[PDB]
């Protein structure tokens, strides 16, 4: 249950993202899903944006200033956008239609 304004921090679903300023154990790290920057660790300088619906995964940088993926792919069964195919794929996978 998540609607984001116009304008305001959100995911391509338009659901709101939770910021994480801190690193948990057995972080993997993330390419931005928008400007491709490795993010290998979490700090005061380099943080990041998710949301863990949409497992969409963004800089601080590209979060702040609504920077936004210029390639959208879509699910045909529940109308899902993801910023790459190979998540659009990994999300198809397991979609019949919306939850
Ligand atoms: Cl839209
Ligand atoms: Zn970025
Ligand atoms: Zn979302
Ligand atoms: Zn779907």
């Amino acid at each position: 249950g998540s609607s984001a304004a116009p304008g305001a921090i959100q995911c391509m679903n338009r659901h709101k993202m939770e910021r994480h300023g801190k690193m948990p154990a057995g972080y993997k790290g993330f390419d931005c899903n928008v400007c491709d920057q490795p993010m290998l660790k979490i700090t005061e300088k380099a943080y990041m944006y998710r949301c863990e619906k949409c497992d969409y995964d963004v800089c601080n940088q590209c979060a702040e200033s609504r920077k936004f993926k210029e390639v959208h792919f879509l699910c045909a069964k529940c109308g899902k956008k993801f910023p790459s195919q190979t998540k659009l794929q990994y999300h198809s996978r397991g979609c019949r239609g919306p939850s």
